[PDB]
């Protein structure tokens, strides 16, 4: 099966003034590109899909494809939806506009039985002929794609090919692969990047990334080159920043490293989400003070 | 302030050939008035507000609206979203259309701080001028609305006027009457109803009243009417029923036991909601051998 | 035959290392002469796992020559991990004079629900006197659970109910649904009137050590069905019912008891110990908003 | 600082009429030698240290100690307590007996803080001069022994070199080795004994051992010799193994597997432990059969 792996990358979604910010996006994109990053994700939890209208999602979704053709980096498109008709509907779109695949997170807050994630994602799966990458957070989702369930679909679903995987759980991740080697397990936990990658993981997708794309390439690359020395000197260094950003939700402080490096604009959410508290911004700073920034 | 209290039922969306069966709609909505049912709400967790189109979404409010005006039974719109932009946008319509408050979910999946929790319901309640009651169910959301952040909600916003809790804590409601003794908690755990009321809850969102709004009736004006003894028996009675009800996600099993009730027609979800597993379907057929269930 | 209402679960002090036998006999006579029911000299409260059979035998006698001519009952601490040992300290409470014991579920090795009803079948069946069980999953890393609960009750006659420590109000609606005949006794102390006015028949509480008058009003109030006044105290007492547990019972209660001048000296037996300056003075802070009684 | 690394065997304790059977103890023991263990683990959690006397702890121990005396094999003795006083009984025996070091679990049951933890184990370490490793099973004890305290007991005590893991949480494992180097991270968790070594873990306490030595010690020094390939492989085959060891409380399937495989004459626990469901025996054999053990 046609698949997605390597250093991927949560793209953040930048605000200006209320407004989706169409500049720095595609800019920011390019930033990623130019410093070895295989993927990008356009409109994750990350890139907060929650408050982007149906449109603005589309519209990301269509600038990450347009910014990245022509050169090596491909489009992972965050399509994931609580009702498989919206997710079908952004999946469709992502294909008929030209992305490799899409990231499909596990339907949020109605908490489907295992019976309803499997229709919910063969739904998805057979009405687009592109890669899917399941994702499994259940501390945001409410609910757990259970092994049995991921196997199943891989096997039954030609363009399910592996799931992003952010539960903090190891054992699972040994789970997955000791029964299915075949599958591309997806580190989605920046602190445990290495660990997953070291027992058969095929890549990240980093929300640290955003700020350090050349570290979390470059470990992911040397894991890939099975160079385990090297990929857990960098996992070991990277876990202070790797921590500090979740210190309140991603991408509160994801964002908030972003603004202080002149990344950014404006640090500008979209409620429910804000700007941390003035602890956890002296907190970040701090763990910023720490390492090198490019740009 | 201005409440909205008593016997609540989180109403059910039944679907017809895929297309919300407003008739059916409108019938349980009577079905729920009849049987001594305080208010309704519509398009709740319970009513697969996930899957509905703000449209339908929307004509399901006007329906529960239309069906309860001249009862004096209220329609409590759920009205969240985990944007604050949509929130407000739905609980302007439920304002305009008709509701006499809203009931607004924490917003799930993207776990916001409490500082953006107050902020997102702040904006809220400052949108609309009719009651809003705060949701509270971190086994869905993935977030806690802590009953500090409840407590200045309930104090700063003169329509947040209480909370919705579902979240298996009894110390946290007995954390939030020891404190604010003025706020409305309701009970969003049909199988601690009792346990609720009875520590100074002053009503009930059900999803077992879907089925037995008789006695979900029954137990909540036993309570407020402090015969406790007449509501724990009640309670007890209904423990089967009330477990039996999550034995896979709500509204799976509420849904399919209004269709063994033959009180919807067909029993159909959208995706990602399904029909429960053929063992549940008999579990839940066998449980409900032991009620009286009131038909139209 | 049974024990029910207000119990207290008794701290034990210590003087220079050794047991303070002379502050046990004033701090459960004050108790006596403040309301209290019955006492549980050396359950958790009273830091069983760091005595010795020497003290902790030594304990139970104490408590029932203090008793011996009162009303008040002794609810000897008689619970371990193992089964022999548990049966050896149920037959010396009988042997020296207990009304009962309270026996807490096995920690550590977290015996399977068959191994917990051989457990408290061999307990039973050992000692003539009622057998109280005692649930604290938080703590021994195990749940009896409620099919488990009602056996044991149904098929021993002296197993009469059961110390919830959970902090699960449904498994209290559930046991008392299925079960109205055994006596449920709040083991939480925050909500020790939730639990009573489902019908529970007592508390073991660590803040009656504190406010015994309290306590005891609480739970006679709420056997008179006046929930009122029993919500009323219940209400009032959240506070230092919290923060009775911002740290490891006992270490906060044995802090206020020392802040209220009842025993000597602020002694723990390691691995327990002093709780930190912060929480001193947050329990300091709480207590003055009580009227606590003198001996 | 004195280590103990490497592939080691929680031991389990074989009862024959009640009592422990000290000679197929000792050939148990001499099993595990002959199939390349590093170090024996006598009266852990596997070896129901919490039904066994005082006299038959430190009788093990021994045991243990002569067996393994002439060969190359260490004795990390089990001599933890939720009393500091029993735990340096405990430590103190060990120490004097031949044991090459103590394993301590965290207090259980009592719950100290993180500065009881620190003042329990330093009062362990600076009373006996073996090494001492930490035992951190949170599941069992109701506490946890946190990276910073861990740390902490590693700078201010000269023989803590490390600590058991067994909390099935790998970003802990991370967080220890990436501020403290030196420390000897040991895998407590057979499930994932490879991705804890991956990380710079040196060394597993194993359940599975018990039944196949030969595997678990190949694994870890695979996984020592940096040909994580290979490492990896035998995880992946024996993580049905290590995961059914496990769908009773450990000991109860380990034994069981053990007495199917005719290593030891009776399957006798002492209660509260006791014989699998005749299902979960079934299930026990079935998975075995699966692998190739040795005998002695
Ligand atoms: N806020 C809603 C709608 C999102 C629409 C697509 N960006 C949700 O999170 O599901
Ligand atoms: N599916 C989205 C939008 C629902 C719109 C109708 N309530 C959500 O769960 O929030
Ligand atoms: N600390 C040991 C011994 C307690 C002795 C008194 N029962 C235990 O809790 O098992
Ligand atoms: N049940 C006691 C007995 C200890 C005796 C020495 N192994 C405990 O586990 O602490």
């Amino acid at each position: 099966k046609n698949i997605i792996i390597g250093a991927m990358t949560a793209l953040i979604t930048p605000f200006k003034n209320g407004k989706v910010d169409e500049q720095s996006y595609a800019r920011l994109i390019k930033r990623q590109i130019e410093n070895g990053i295989d993927a990008v994700v356009p409109v994750g939890t990350t890139g907060e899909s929650a408050t982007l209208t149906h449109e603005e999602h589309r519209t990301c979704i269509e600038i990450a494809v347009e910014t990245c053709k022509g050169t090596k980096v491909k489009v992972l498109a965050g399509a994931g939806s609580n009702a498989t008709h919206e997710a079908v509907g952004l999946a469709k779109f992502a294909k008929e506009h030209g992305a490799d695949g899409i990231l499909s997170v596990a339907p949020f807050y109605n908490k489907p039985t295992q019976q309803g994630l499997y229709e919910h994602y063969k739904a998805i799966a057979q009405s687009v002929d592109i890669p899917v990458l399941l994702y499994n957070v259940p501390g945001r989702t409410g609910c757990e794609i259970s092994t049995d369930t991921i196997i199943k679909l891989f096997r039954d679903c030609e363009n399910i090919y592996g799931v992003k995987e952010a539960s903090g759980n190891i054992d699972k991740c040994v789970d997955l692969l000791a029964h299915e080697p075949r599958m591309m397990l997806i580190s989605g936990e920046d602190a445990i990047n290495y660990p997953i990658l070291s027992n058969g993981g095929k890549g990240v997708i980093s929300v640290t990334s955003n700020l350090l794309p050349d570290m979390i390439s470059a470990l992911t690359h040397f894991a890939l080159d099975e160079n385990y020395k090297e990929a857990k000197k960098i996992n070991d260094e990277l876990y202070n920043i790797n921590k500090i950003l979740f210190c309140e939700s991603n991408p509160i402080p994801i964002k908030t490293a972003m603004y202080l490096a002149g990344l950014i604009e404006s640090l500008e959410f979209r409620l429910p989400l804000c700007s941390p508290s003035k602890e956890n911004f002296a907190k970040i700073e701090e763990v910023m003070k720490k390492y090198k920034i490019k740009g």
